[PDB]
C-alpha cells in the first residue's frame, strides 16, 4: 500500500474542522493556510498549473481540478485554487495543453490532472505525500471547460462537480449525470447563452443525482471569475457544495437548502433539488 496520513481534524467520517458561519464561507479564505506547488507544463496529460493544500488538518483530503476555458489561461479559474484549498481539500487549477482545445479534451485534461495530484500524493518526495484520498474527487470549470467538466462525470466516477457559464455542443450523457452538479450561469451571457447551454444542461440532470443553478444577475459569460464581484457568494455556496459532496460533510447542507437566495438583486435565479440531498 501507499502511506496516508489520517485526518487530525475529522470526525462522522471525513467531517472536517468546526462549523462555520456563512460569513466565513463568504470570506476570501477558510481556517487553513494555502501552500502551493508549481506544475510545468511538461506535467502528463495538461498544461500544468499551480496546486493548493493545507496540511493541519492531516491528509485524507479530497481532490479538486479546476480548468479554463477557450482562449484563456489558468488566472480566470484561479480563485477555486486557494478558496477551498484553504477549507481542506488539495485543489490544482491547470492550463489546457493548448487554449483552443475543445470540452471533451478539456474533459481528458481534468482527469489527467487528479491523476496527476495522486501520483504526486505517492511521491515520497511531494509535500502532498499521503495527504489525498483518490477516492474522493471533484472537477471545476469554465466555459468549453464547464462543458468538460459535465462530460467527465459521464466517463469517471466523481463526486461533485461545478460547470460554471458552460458550454456543449451534441451528443451527450448528462440526463445519466449521478454526480451532485452546481451550475453557475450567467444571466446576460451572449457567448453560451443559459437558455442553450447552462439551463438546458440542469434541466436535463437526473432528479435524484443533487443539482443546483445559481444565476448571477446580469452576469456576462466571465461572471464567475477571478476577481469578478461575486467570488465571495459563489464560492460560500462552492465551498458548501465541495464540503456536501466531496466530504459527505452534512453539516453544509444548511447552507444550500431553504436559502431563497435568488431574493438578493445579485442572483437573478436559483434552483435546487434539495430534498433529494
Ligand atoms: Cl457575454
Ligand atoms: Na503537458
Ligand atoms: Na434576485
Amino acid at each position: 500500500s501507499h502511506m496516508m496520513v489520517p485526518c487530525s481534524d475529522c470526525s462522522n467520517g471525513f467531517e472536517r474542522g468546526q462549523v462555520p458561519r456563512v460569513d466565513q464561507l463568504e470570506s476570501s479564505r477558510g481556517p487553513y493556510s494555502v501552500k502551493t506547488i508549481n506544475v510545468s507544463r511538461l506535467a502528463r496529460g495538461f498544461g500544468g498549473g499551480t496546486i493548493h493544500y493545507s496540511t493541519e488538518s492531516g491528509g485524507q483530503q479530497g481532490i479538486i481540478a479546476v480548468v479554463p476555458g477557450y482562449v484563456s489561461y489558468e488566472s480566470s479559474i484561479q480563485w477555486w485554487g486557494p478558496r477551498l484549498a484553504s477549507w481542506g481539500f488539495t485543489v490544482i487549477t491547470i492550463n489546457t495543453n493548448t487554449i483552443y482545445d475543445q470540452p471533451d479534451n478539456r474533459a481528458g485534461q481534468l482527469s489527467a490532472a487528479i491523476d496527476y495530484v495522486i501520483d504526486k500524493s505517492k511521491d515520497r518526495t511531494s509535500p502532498i505525500y499521503g495527504l489525498v484520498d483518490p477516492n474522493r474527487v471533484g472537477v471545476i470549470g469554465w466555459s468549453m471547460g464547464g462543458g468538460g467538466s459535465l462530460k467527465l462525470a459521464t466517463d469517471r466516477k466523481i463526486d461533485a462537480v461545478i460547470p460554471q457559464a458552460p458550454w456543449y455542443l451534441g451528443l451527450n450523457r448528462f440526463s445519466t449525470i449521478t454526480s451532485p452538479t452546481m451550475i453557475i450561469a450567467c444571466q446576460a451571457d451572449a457567448v453560451a447563452p443559459v437558455s442553450v447551454h447552462a439551463s438546458r444542461f440542469y434541466n436535463q440532470i437526473p432528479r435524484t443525482t443533487p443539482k443546483a443553478y445559481f444565476e448571477i444577475a446580469l452576469g456576462s459569460h466571465f461572471c464567475a471569475n477571478t476577481g469578478y464581484p461575486s467570488e465571495d457568494i459563489l464560492g460560500r455556496n462552492g465551498v458548501a457544495w465541495m464540503k456536501r459532496f466531496i466530504d459527505k460533510d452534512e453539516r453544509y447542507t444548511q447552507f444550500l437548502c431553504g436559502q431563497n437566495f435568488d431574493s438578493s438583486l445579485r442572483v437573478s435565479e436559483y434552483r435546487d433539488n434539495c430534498s433529494y440531498y
